[PDB]
C-alpha cells in the first residue's frame, strides 16, 4: 500500500489545520500562504526568510538574541515601515535606552510615537493591552521581557516566578485583542519570560551579530544573522543575515545586491558587479553606494526579486 496513504495524510492535516489553525502542520519545503497584510522589516532578505515577506498582523512576535545584536534594531526597523503607511506605534519601555537621534535616522517618525514607560511590569502590559484594544496602534513594542520586573518584587515583598506567572496571564489575554484588531506586537527578549513567550509568539527571532563590519577604516556596521525558530505563518528554522550600518541601520541596499547575486539578477564578474548590463560597482560597499544614490533602479532590483518569490 502506497498513494492512498498520501491521501490519507492530506486529511489528516486538513483535520488539525481545522482545530489548531493554520500553521499546526508544515512541510520544511511547502510555498504556502501570503497575505496582504505584512510589515517590511528593512532587509529583503529577512522579508523572505519570514517566507510570508514581512511581519505577521496581527500576532506577536519576539525578536530574542545578545547585548549589542541587531534586535531593537530590526524592531525599530518594524516600527518605521508600520509608520510609512499612515499606521501608528507605541515604544513601551522598560530600559530607558532608546535614542532618537537613530531611530530617526532608521526613519521613525519618532515624534508621532507613543512612548510609556511604566513602573512596574504587570503595569507595562496593561498599557499595552488597551492601548492595543483601541484597534488604532498597528505595531506596538515592548523593550525587553527581562525588564518587566513584577509590582511584588517591586514593593519588596520577595518567593519568586513572578514574571513567569504575570506574562502568561498577560500573554493569554494579550493575545486575543491582538488577532482580533490586527495590531502586531514585538517583544524584545534578551539573550527569562521564556515558555510563555515561547508558545504565544508566533514568530519568535534569533538576532545575533556575526561579524564585525570592516571597511578600510574602522567599523561602518554589524552583519547580523536572524535565525526565525518559529513560524506558524510559513516554514520556520530559514535565515538571513545582512549588514547594519553604524548610525545608518540596516543596509536596505546591502541587502539587495546580495539577494540579487543570489538569485541571478545581478552577476559577479570578479570583483564588479553587474545588472542587466550596467556595471553597478566595483565592491560591495561601491555597489550599495551606487544603488542607494540611484533609488530608480535599486527598488527595480527590489521589484524583480519579489515577482520572483512573494
Ligand atoms: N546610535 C547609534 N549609532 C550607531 N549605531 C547604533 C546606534 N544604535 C544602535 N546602533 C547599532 O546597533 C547595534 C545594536 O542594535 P540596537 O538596536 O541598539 O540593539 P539590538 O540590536 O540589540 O536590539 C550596535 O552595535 C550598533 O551597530
Ligand atoms: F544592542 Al541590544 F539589545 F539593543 F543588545
Amino acid at each position: 500500500q502506497t498513494p492512498d496513504r498520501e491521501k490519507a495524510l492530506e486529511l489528516a492535516v486538513a483535520q488539525i489545520e481545522k482545530s489548531y489553525g493554520k500553521g499546526s502542520v508544515m512541510r520544511l519545503g511547502d510555498e504556502a500562504r501570503q497575505p496582504i497584510s505584512v510589515i517590511p522589516t528593512g532587509s529583503i532578505a529577512l522579508d523572505v526568510a519570514l517566507g510570508i515577506g514581512g511581519l505577521p498582523r496581527g500576532r506577536v512576535i519576539e525578536i530574542y538574541g545578545p547585548e549589542s545584536s541587531g534586535k531593537t534594531t530590526v524592531a525599530l526597523h518594524a516600527v518605521a515601515n508600520a509608520q510609512a503607511a499612515g499606521g501608528v506605534a507605541a515604544f513601551i519601555d522598560a530600559e530607558h535606552a532608546l535614542d532618537p537621534d537613530y531611530a530617526k535616522k532608521l526613519g521613525v517618525d519618532t515624534d508621532s510615537l507613543l512612548v510609556s514607560q511604566p513602573d512596574t511590569g504587570e503595569q507595562a502590559l496593561e498599557i499595552a493591552d488597551m492601548l492595543i484594544r483601541s484597534g488604532a496602534l498597528d505595531i506596538v513594542v515592548i523593550d525587553s521581557v527581562a525588564a518587566l520586573v513584577p509590582r511584588a518584587e517591586l514593593e519588596g515583598e520577595m518567593h519568586v516566578g513572578l514574571q513567569a506567572r504575570l506574562m502568561s496571564q498577560a500573554l493569554r489575554k494579550m493575545t486575543g485583542a491582538l488577532n482580533n484588531s490586527g495590531t502586531t506586537a514585538i517583544f524584545i527578549n534578551q539573550l527569562t519570560g521564556g515558555k510563555a513567550l515561547k508558545f504565544y509568539a508566533s514568530v519568535r527571532m534569533d538576532v545575533r551579530r556575526v561579524e564585525t563590519l570592516k571597511d578600510g577604516t574602522n567599523a561602518v556596521g554589524n552583519r547580523t544573522r536572524v535565525k526565525v525558530v518559529k513560524n506558524k505563518c510559513l516554514a520556520p528554522f530559514k535565515q538571513a543575515e545582512f549588514d547594519i550600518l553604524y548610525g545608518k541601520g540596516i543596509s536596505r541596499e546591502g541587502s539587495l545586491i546580495d539577494m540579487g547575486v543570489d538569485q541571478g539578477l545581478i552577476r559577479k564578474s570578479g570583483a564588479w558587479f553587474t545588472y542587466e548590463g550596467e556595471q553597478l560597482g566595483q565592491g560591495k560597499e561601491n555597489a550599495r553606494n551606487f544603488l542607494v544614490e540611484n533609488a530608480d533602479v535599486a527598488d527595480e532590483i527590489e521589484k524583480k526579486i519579489k515577482e520572483k518569490l512573494g
